[PDB]
């Protein structure tokens, strides 16, 4: 492995570039391992919480204990804000330099699933996205998690690239 | 490269830990590529953006274009909750399956740094976050980015543990 | 990195599952680095090489010199079988080994595309096949390569696990 | 991880260089996961299957089901061209964009193991191309697979070197 | 993955830096997987032999059986000197070539253990190097081992660059 | 990537192997970065400084800067011993666990080379096990380093285990 430094690089711009095509802002959903949820607090500043999902058919699922302080949050306000990001790479063009990333950002507003069933397939979806390995639920293991339905409204991305030049 | 695959696991707790020692929460901030920044928006719903950063002496620093929409919600509410993750590991007990990442979330209220000067130092702390090399701006780079001042008022970390037993 | 060795595995089935899904071989197809190329000699026997190699709307492109081996051969039979493969995978279930892999193979006809702005259309889906980089081609260098245009009449895939026992 | 871009490359030779050192041959072989097995057809085509495979003493074994399709072939013509690679390496001379990979080919003919300890003798040869694990097979497993037994009559190696200059 | 190659580079310098931050050789010590002990011999030539170790509290804790090579030795001169070292990276300035690394080198005397329950800890700050399992000792395993307590009394660290230039 | 941690392993044996082969010895020779260098200081103590180095044909060669430290050692004895080894693999048994690796160790004495174009032979013998590129040496280089042959009288090798079980 190695790597190029260099003496005498000026910044400049960041660019961000908006992705249209859905298909592609689908994909770095599902290739993210987290996403981070935003909530506005009770006071109205902003909650960010990262949190393991799913994804299917524009629609986003969550899972968390039952209580308290996202919860108490998304009683008052349950819209929300759940943004991905993949790591940066770094391009060097023959000099210049850019280090480029890809984000998605979905918004909806989250339900809590009360039926029993509906909460299993949708902790399946969770699931799914992190290992192809079965999943059973007990009963009660399902009453003692909320599970969060999100249909996303609102879905963008986004590559920022960060340059310099020498 | 190898997997476990299960066909028997039943799903059970998730069990957040606070991190309380300050280099461990400190040391994640300094692992992560981006962070995560929450803000409110102009109707008081959550905005989640992410973006590049550095950490230094209890203060984060970011930098931005001029305008506009992240620019319009700070002049109302400049309150932010910047959030950092790792990737998730997969740790089987020996049997037991566990899937652990840990976070970091940092609140506090943002400044738009106008001494030419002092946004050269707090853009070096950025980069410096990225790389070893020497970046020189010059005064039109300066003038058209807004650098972001955060001292953080708090800090605190969680390690999330998802658990599934056979 | 780490390993698991048993004492005392027993031999079992391999078995081919047969892939249905042509986004699926595609996905093969597109990952692979390259290609091996079936083309039957001279005298009746089989010959296969590898090449590098392009993919888009059912159709392979493939360019070399003008001449001669596998050109000779192409002359007398101009179908071939061209196959893709990505590495194994070993998956433990929970005890059981198990090595799985799966390949494409696509059957078509071999032409030799005469037209110089047709051959750098073809040579281009070659080329970002492997780089997003903007490739020229001289005149003489058209001229001096053979490019391969492959209709495939016959795509399929194929999983193949190998197992063992405890 | 970086990655290099170049907006004026202009397309270039291929040129393949003949691997004389048998040892090196072997090498790549040792190196391969799997191998890729030209067979002629019922009607003279190509059929190109990839396999798992050992390597010794000049010669390469395989296994399979005792049926049909490449079996079939086989019986008819049991001549197969077996060819192995080894990804590409990118490569720039300080400038000049090269890529580079090496492949191993060997050419002879098919016997199908009878003798039940030859069988057992031959699929070790397989398997310890793989893992350093112990593998029984029971008489019925012995019997319900057909080890190939490949002397190896020409066996050669090619590099090719793809190549791009600004 | 990629390489940058040149024909026409003249060597240089190599340039070794101390290293004075001791936090800085601790992380040296405490990213390393082994340790190189150099021993005078009997007849006072070096002897270097590797093992697995831990630090704490400016001391280095290794465990052996209980004779004899190493131990004869250290039995007429106690005297070691521990050395650590980290992979080289590769550096391109930008043009010339910079391969870098770091080491740290301990100097001290050994001490074997006795108390059983002294060496018990001392095992657990070594097992801890390497893992975060908890390791018990039977009475007659710790028995049969000799545990190396050696406190450092010079700890030092070097960063070396073998340079070239185009 | 996953971990396996057990809650209840009992630390054992750790036993050495003797790796007889030379081929396997002069591989690992081969695979290793840097070596380590154990020289007797003035006062009778271990050194162990690491370097890097190339080998061929029952060969070691480094080079350094003409003074001092080790130099002065040198001077006074010449004998080395010069230690090798890889990183430690994690193996597991099936439950066992075995932290396994390898090592060589040659013995001989340093000669440092006068003659100017036998010390950029030697040169090249060591770029060699870093690079393909060609190094030039100007005469001004080749005076103002030290190159040291090392014939090895005595080459061997060791495979060291460290074991628990549940
Ligand atoms: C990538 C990863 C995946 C996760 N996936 C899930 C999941 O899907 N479901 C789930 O319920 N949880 C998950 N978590 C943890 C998720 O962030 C928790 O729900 C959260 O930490 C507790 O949520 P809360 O709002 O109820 O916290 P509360 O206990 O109500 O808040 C207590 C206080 O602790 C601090 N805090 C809370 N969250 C964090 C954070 N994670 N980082 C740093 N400080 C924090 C804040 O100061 C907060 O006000 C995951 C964590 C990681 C890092
Ligand atoms: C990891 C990485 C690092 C980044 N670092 C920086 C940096 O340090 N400084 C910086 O200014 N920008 C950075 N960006 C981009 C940062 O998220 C942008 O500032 C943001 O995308 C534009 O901000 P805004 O609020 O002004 O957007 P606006 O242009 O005002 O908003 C337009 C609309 O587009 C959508 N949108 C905005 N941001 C995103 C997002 N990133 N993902 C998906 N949809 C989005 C929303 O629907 C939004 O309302 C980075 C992006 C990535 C992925
Ligand atoms: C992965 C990689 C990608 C490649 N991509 C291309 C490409 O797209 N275009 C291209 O023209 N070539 C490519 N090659 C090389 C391709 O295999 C050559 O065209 C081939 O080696 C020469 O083809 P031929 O039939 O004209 O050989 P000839 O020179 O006619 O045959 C001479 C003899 O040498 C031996 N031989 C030929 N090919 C190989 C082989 N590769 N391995 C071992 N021995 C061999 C055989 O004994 C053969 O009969 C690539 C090679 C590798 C390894
Ligand atoms: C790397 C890896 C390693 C393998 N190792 C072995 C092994 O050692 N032994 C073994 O028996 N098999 C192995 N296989 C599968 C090997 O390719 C099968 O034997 C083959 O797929 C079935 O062979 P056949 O000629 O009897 O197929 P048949 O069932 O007779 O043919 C049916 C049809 O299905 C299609 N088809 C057949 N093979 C493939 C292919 N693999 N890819 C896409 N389409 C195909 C063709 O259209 C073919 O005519 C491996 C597969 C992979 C990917
Ligand atoms: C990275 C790794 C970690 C290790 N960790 C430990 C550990 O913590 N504790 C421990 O006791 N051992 C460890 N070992 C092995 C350690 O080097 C042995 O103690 C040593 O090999 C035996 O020591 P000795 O002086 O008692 O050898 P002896 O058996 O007394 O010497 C016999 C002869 O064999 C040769 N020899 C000895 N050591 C080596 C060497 N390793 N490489 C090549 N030839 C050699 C020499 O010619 C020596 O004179 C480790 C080995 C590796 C590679
Ligand atoms: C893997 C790597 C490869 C290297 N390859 C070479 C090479 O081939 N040629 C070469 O000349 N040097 C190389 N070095 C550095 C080599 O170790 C130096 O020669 C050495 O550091 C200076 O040697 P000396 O005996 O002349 O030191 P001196 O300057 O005489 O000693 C000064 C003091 O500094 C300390 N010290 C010396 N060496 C080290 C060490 N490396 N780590 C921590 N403290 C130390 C000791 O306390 C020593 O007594 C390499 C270093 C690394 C880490
Ligand atoms: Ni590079
Ligand atoms: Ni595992």
């Amino acid at each position: 492995h190695h790597h190029h430094h260099h003496e005498n690089l000026y910044f400049q711009g960041m660019k961000t570039i908006v992705i249209e095509d859905k298909q592609r802002i689908e994909s770095i959903i599902l290739q993210a391992d987290a996403c981070f949820v935003g909530i506005t607090d009770l006071e109205g500043n902003p909650y960010v919480v990262p949190m393991n999902f799913g994804y299917e058919n524009d629609t986003l699922y969550l899972h968390s204990g039952p209580e308290g302080g996202k919860i108490e949050m998304l009683q008052r306000n349950n819209n929300v804000c759940i943004t991905f990001s993949l790591g940066h790479k770094l391009v060097y063009q023959h000099c210049s330099y850019s280090m480029r990333s890809e984000s998605a950002m979905c918004r909806g507003k989250v339900e809590f699933i009360e039926d029993m069933e509906e909460k299993r397939h949708a902790l399946d979806i969770i699931m799914r996205h992190y290992t192809k390995d079965q999943f059973s639920y007990s009963d009660p293991a399902v009453r003692n998690v909320k599970v969060w339905k999100v249909p996303v409204d609102q879905m963008t991305g986004k590559v920022f690239g960060l340059r310099a030049d020498e």
